[PDB]
This record gives structure tokens, sequence and C-alpha cells, in this order.
């Protein structure tokens, strides 16, 4: 009977090392083998409601004759072994795909889908070289775990991401225990205390001293906190350099305020030339897919469109797993939610073909400190050589507000920035009020001429849409940790007082700045706890006591000889 299926629970699948991973099998009631979809999940295969609303109505796949396999990753829930994030998923996926292809009900075509960690596991499957894997659909995910979600292209630790995710894993571990331990109740209460105040949890120094999280999951320190450089421990789990050699179609989803957005987009660029890649980018954060935020509404069309996503995935799998050559007719290559006009729009490529990478130069009379300073943005080079100066004190960092936060207030991406506009360490530069719309859609970076009294420090840049009513809405932002200014791999310190030209990777955005709005940039030296705070010492930042840290007098240089600017991807239509 078409539309009918059965579900077998806890089918144990043996890995190469003998450890068995548990899967559930959703198999259509049909004669003959069927195409198969695999989901590798660290959050309990049984608990399909926890993630499915952020993905697809995938039971439609099963009713339409796909088999679906959902697997507990190694060491979690019904699976045997020991859980350490990322390090076993390449081999475990290869073995799992091999097992699936052997089964009587598999017709030789496997795909995957899933979000975040369930999207990472698809890139880790895709590098296995198993021919039966015909397509993947990694949503809001990354193929380079240093660059997202644990560190970033700027070389700063995403501390709220680390601590928030570790705490959720700890609670998961405790809730899943066969026999409760005497300390479970208290551990559970204190993991909730981390999740209720992630910035406070991230404020304890030394950062590397994590008595609770380091005990429940030592990888927190042993891998992430102890490896601030993009070293072999990170490269060993990175998939990115191998993506260019694949020929695997990929349906890639991202969100403009999602923690993985920079790496999600880079996977699309890395695979688009060798197979059928697809891009969908909505205005979502990792945990807020509604399109509604405290001070910014994108309209109901911005709500994660799960039914259209289901239709698109099925069309995608029909083309690549069933060989239905016309299945993707009418489906665009790229589909972006363009903010400002707040509309979905089809494109033929990402980056957009006619992108004009345009410098907007920092300038203005007087000091650019606070939103009532003199800072300007202009497409013309500033005529007068000036400099803006502020004190970055690690004990008083600029609080994170919106952006791509994951667990610390991570449901308000397009956050109003006015609560930090008064800060002397927040330099503001903006255009005049616009009389014509300006569309900025693409990757965004800054090039700043900076100097410090310290031998290391951070510099941040944040792009902002100023509304007529005064709302200053965050778009995209980035950081550069000065020791990593040239390389994330082999850092060197800087000379106090010397001027450096540094790039700040500000990820990406799609926004039409409408008439009556302004384009604004904030520059500073902290963004906490989105990023951990630089100690301004050149030390091992995560091993320093707050007392051991130094303040830094930092300076942005701007003028004809130091033309600091933000590079905006301008689209004109």
């Amino acid at each position: 009977v078409d539309g009918n299926y059965s579900v077998a629970s806890n089918v144990m699948v043996p890995m190469r090392d003998g450890v068995r991973l548990a899967v559930d099998l959703y198999r259509p009631d049909a004669d003959g083998p069927v195409p198969v979809l695999l989901v590798r999940n660290p959050y309990d295969k049984f608990d399909v409601f926890k993630w499915s609303t952020q993905s697809t109505n995938w039971l439609e796949f099963v009713r339409d004759g796909y088999a679906v396999v959902i697997q507990d990753t190694r060491g979690l829930f019904a699976s045997e072994g020991e859980f350490v994030p990322h390090v076993d998923d390449e081999a475990d996926a290869e073995d799992t795909l091999s097992w699936i292809l052997e089964q009587a009900w598999c017709d030789g075509n496997v795909g995957m889908f899933g979000k975040a960690y369930l999207g990472v596991t698809q890139w880790q499957a895709a590098v296995s070289g198993v021919g039966g894997l015909k397509a993947i659909a990694p949503s809001m995910a990354s193929a380079d775990l240093y660059r997202a979600p644990w560190y970033g292209p700027g070389g700063a630790l995403s501390v709220e991401a680390l601590l928030g995710w570790s705490a959720l894993i700890g609670r998961q571990l405790i809730t899943s225990r066969s026999d409760a331990r005497p300390e479970d109740a208290a551990d559970f209460v204190q993991l909730a205390a981390i999740l209720n105040d992630v910035a406070g949890a991230a404020s304890v120094t030394p950062l590397a001293e994590q008595p609770l999280l380091g005990r429940l999951i030592p990888w927190v320190i042993d891998q992430v906190v102890d490896h601030p450089d993009n070293d072999e421990s990170w490269q060993s789990i990175s998939l990115f350099e191998r993506l260019g050699g694949l020929a695997t179609p990929a349906l890639i989803t991202a969100g403009w305020y999602d923690g993985f957005v920079g790496e999600s987009l880079r996977t699309f660029v890395a695979v688009k030339d060798n197979a059928d890649a697809r891009l969908v980018v909505g205005p979502w954060s990792h945990s807020n897919l509604t399109g509604r935020n405290a001070d910014r509404k994108f309209g109901i069309a911005a709500t994660y469109p799960i039914q259209e996503a289901t239709t698109m995935h099925k069309a995608f799998f029909d083309r690549h797993l069933r060989g239905e050559t016309d299945a993707l007719a009418g489906v665009p290559k790229v589909r972006l939610f363009v903010m400002g006009i707040d509309e979905w729009r089809d494109e033929t490529d990402w980056p957009l073909p006619d992108t004009a990478y345009t410098p907007f130069y920092l300038g203005g009379s007087g000091a650019a400190n606070t939103s009532t300073g003199g800072g300007t943005l202009s497409t013309s080079i500033s005529g007068t050589e000036s400099a803006d100066t502020y004190l970055y004190d690690p004990a008083d960092p600029v609080p994170s507000l919106g952006g791509t936060l994951l667990f610390h207030n991570g449901d308000n991406g397009p956050a109003d920035q006015r609560p930090i506009h008064d800060r002397d360490d927040v330099l503001c530069y903006s255009t005049e009020v616009l009389t014509d719309p300006v569309e900025v859609t693409g990757t965004v970076s800054a090039r700043l001429f900076v100097s410090s009294s310290a031998v290391d420090t951070d510099f941040t840049a944040k792009l902002v849409d100023v509304f007529p009513d005064g709302r200053a809405i965050a778009l995209c932002d980035g950081i550069v940790r000065m020791r990593y200014r040239e390389t994330l791999v082999n850092p060197t310190l800087i000379e106090a007082g010397e001027i450096y030209e540094v790039a700040i990777d500000m990820l990406a955005t799609s926004n039409v700045f409408l008439p009556g709005h302004r384009i604004m940039v904030q520059v500073s030296s902290s963004n906490f706890p989105k990023y951990d705070r630089n100690s301004n010492t050149g030390g091992v930042i995560a091993r320093e006591q707050l007392e051991e840290m130094c303040t830094a007098v930092n300076r942005i240089h701007r003028g004809p000889e130091h033309p600091s600017h933000i590079v905006l991807p301008i689209i004109k239509r």
C-alpha cells in the first residue's frame, strides 16, 4: 500500500571497530528496494519532534516511498561506545552508509538531511567516497568546525556557543542515564544555571577551569579551550579542503543570524562548480526560525517555510536519488530572503553575479565615540588624517546584542543596538539619511588601520541598519584577534603603537537599506560573550585570571593615508 510504512526501533548497526550504533528504520510498505535517507543525530533518534520542525516534514518522504534511517551517533542514547564530538563521525558514517547499501530494502541510492550538528555529519559522510551517497541536504551547518561554530575566521573563541552547547549535552547525558547518579540532580540544576546566564558562566576566569562541564565532557577543555590556534586537531576534523574534490549535490540552507552562516555559505561556493548545489538563506537565528524578533518583524513569509522546504528536498532527492531528470524544473539555484524589502527573491548564483564590492570609508569631524560622535561613512576617501581612540577594558566588554549568538540570547538576531550606543568604546560611523535604496547582499568585510598599546587585542566591526524611528538593527558582524591577523595557524604578536592594516571577516548579509534609513558601522574591541574577551597581554587567553589581564588603549586610523573602510557588496537593480 502506497503511503503506508513501518518503523523498526533500535536496529543495531556494527561499526568497523565492533561498536554498534542504534538506528530506527522507517521503511515504505513496498515490494523491491527503495532509495534511502540517513540522519545522524546526537540528540536521540527517538525524539523526532525536537528538530523536525526546523527541517522538513520528512514523513512525506516515507509516504512517497523513501526509507528513512535515523541513527544515534556513537556513545549516545541507544548507541554503544563513547561520545566525543566530531572525531568518530567520518568513519561511523562511512560504515553506516556501507551497511545501508547492503540491506535488502536499499536500492543503491542514499541521501541525507538535517540541521546544525546533523548537517555537519552530512559533510563528514560526504568525504567518505561512498558512491551510493547521491546527495546531501546540510541545513545551517559547517564543514570547518573551527570556523563555525567553535572559533571563527577571526581567531576568537565563540565562548557562549561552547558553554551553551556543552551544558545542553550534559543535561542530555544526565536525563538519559539508566541509573541516576547521586550528583545527577545537582549537576542538572547547575547546568540550567549556565543556560540561564551564559554570559555569567563565560565570565569566570580562568576560562579553562570548568569543574562541571570539563567533568561531564572533557572535550570542552581538551579540544576546544586548549586549542585556540587552527592547528592539526582542528584540521583533522575539518572537511572543507576536501569539498573541492567532491561531486556530490548539496541542498544548503543558512540563516543571516545563524551561528553557522559564514561556513554554510562557503560550503555552497566550494561545491557549486562540481555538482548541483542549491542555496536557501532565510533571516533566521539558530533557535528562532519564526521571523519575529523583539524589535524587528520580517513578516509571516519569513517564517521557516517547512512545507516549501519539504517540497524542495523531495524534488532534490527525486532528481539525484531516483534519476528523475526534470524533478528540479522551476526550482531556483539560489533563494534569499532579502531583508529591508523583506521579500524572498531568486538568484542564479552566490555571490550574486553583479556584486560591486564597494569601499565605504570611515571619516568625520571630531571623535567618533558613541552614536552622537562625528563618525561618517562615505564612498569617497576621507580628506583629513584623523584617529579615534578608546579604552578597551576586559572587565567591561561590549555586551553581545543579537547577531549570530547561539545560546546567550540567541533568539533576537536583528537586535536594536541603542542600549550600547552610549559606550565610549563603541565607535559609530554612518551615512547621511538615504534618499534612494541601497542593497547590500553578499559577503561583508572591513579593512581597518589600527594600533594598540597592547601586544595583542581584538577589533570588531558590526553593520547596522538605522530605521527612521531610531531602531539601530544589527545585520552582520565580525572580529579579528590581532595575533591571528595574518593566519589562524601561526600567530604572532604586534608592536605597541605600530599601525597595522587588518581585515575583519563580517560573514554575510542581504539587506536593502530603504529611503530614510542610514548605513552604520560600529567598531570596538570586544563583543562578549559572542566571542571571548582578549586579555590584551599576548598570553594564553583562556588560562588568564581577570586580574592578570590588562586594559588597552586602541585606535582606529582614518584618512587619505590610512583609508579604513568597510567593503559592502552593493547590488543595483
